[PDB]
This record gives structure tokens, sequence and C-alpha cells, in this order.
């Protein structure tokens, strides 16, 4: 499959997806703009439970358990992710808790230089490598950044961009296939950050975060 067929079909859907990612977008920036603390934390901690799990889940999980990612103890933490479905609910707690550390340094990330701030995520956030790095900064209204999950992989080896899904990131690996996808949103007319939620509207027509 060529690029050029990618840059087709997602033209089709672009003028019914657009209203749901603009108003995805908007709830976005409403985080980075006037968020707390505690709730980029809990932001985090959504990204932290999707590594290797949907959407839904994560959204799910947040709903239930809302501050308790900020104060509860590892072990009610974890029978609460337990309860909510998700498959690895102790690592998971644990790394949420020990990343209360960070409580008071996100809203510097947020607004910072992103590349910066992801490299930083990167390095001092557990559960938090250069996808969910990406994907925790864009969700609080950053565009300049991919989030290079399995979907996105496949897209890219399906339609020729990539010629193989890496299944570990370096700094440098994730940069070079960041930029390859930049060129293609920006063929699109759209920032990596918003790209992504159109890409993701192929799959089932739906627009999560
Ligand atoms: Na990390």
């Amino acid at each position: 499959h060529h690029m050029e067929e990618l840059l087709k079909e997602l033209e089709r859907i672009r003028e019914e997806a657009k209203p749901l990612v603009e108003q995805r977008f908007e709830e976005f920036k409403r985080l980075g703009e006037e968020g707390t603390e505690e709730d980029l934390f809990c932001e985090l901690s959504f990204c932290v439970l999707t590594a290797n799990w949907s959407a839904e889940g994560g959204i799910r999980a947040q709903k239930e358990i809302g501050k308790g990612f900020v104060h509860l103890p590892l072990e009610e933490l974890a029978e609460k992710l337990r309860e909510v479905g998700h498959r690895y609910p102790q690592k998971r707690a644990e790394f949420i808790v020990e990343n209360r550390k960070l409580l008071g340094k996100l809203k510097n990330l947020v607004k910072g230089d992103p590349f910066q701030s992801r490299e930083f995520l990167v390095r001092n956030a557990k559960g938090i490598g250069w996808k969910e790095a990406s994907h925790f900064l864009r969700n609080t209204g950053v565009e300049d950044l991919a989030i290079l999950d399995k979907h996105v992989l496949r897209l890219m080896k399906r339609h020729g961009l990539i010629q193989e899904i890496p299944k570990g990131w370096s700094k440098k690996r994730y940069l070079y296939v960041e930029e390859i996808l930049r060129k293609v949103a920006e063929a699109f007319g759209e920032s990596p950050g918003k790209f992504d939620l159109y890409l993701w509207y192929l799959v089932k027509g739906k627009v999560d975060k």
C-alpha cells in the first residue's frame, strides 16, 4: 500500500472526524492551561495504565479512581485497578505511587520545551517510555509530538513509511520514526498531535484519547 492511499482515506474521513478531533483537543488544551498538579498527575496515570491497554479501559479507570491516583496506598490502588480490569494492577499501581515524586513539577513540564519534557519523563517517570511520554504531553495540549503506538506503527509499515515495527525504543530511533510521520502530518495539513486522532478514527470511527 502507498502513502497516497493513506492520505486519500484520511481525507475521506476528515470532515466527519474534525468536530470530534477539535472538541477532544479543546479538552487537552484545557488540561494544560487550567489543570492543577493533581489534574496533570491523573493524566500521567492514565498514560501509565494505557501503555498496553485500550483507551476505553484507561478512561474507565480514571473515572472510577479519580484523585485516588494521588492519595491511595499501593495495596488499595492495586485493588481498584484489578476491579476495573487492568491486567497488571500491582505493577501499574507501583509505577503510579512512585511517580508521586513528580507532583509539583508537572505544570512546568507541560509548559516547557516538549522535546525536553519528553526526555525528562522517559528517564524519570515509571511506566512511561517514549510513546507514553508523548501521549501524556499531547493530552495536555502539545501538538509537536507523535504517539508511536502499535496501531500507528502498523499503519506506517503497511504504507511503506517504515520497513519494520520497532519493539523497543531509543531517543534517536523514536525521533527518526516520529519525523517520518511528521512529514505525513504536514502533507495532510495537521499537527502531529491532532493527526494522531485522525489516524485513530480510521479503526472504528472513534476519537478517544
Ligand atoms: Na520512564
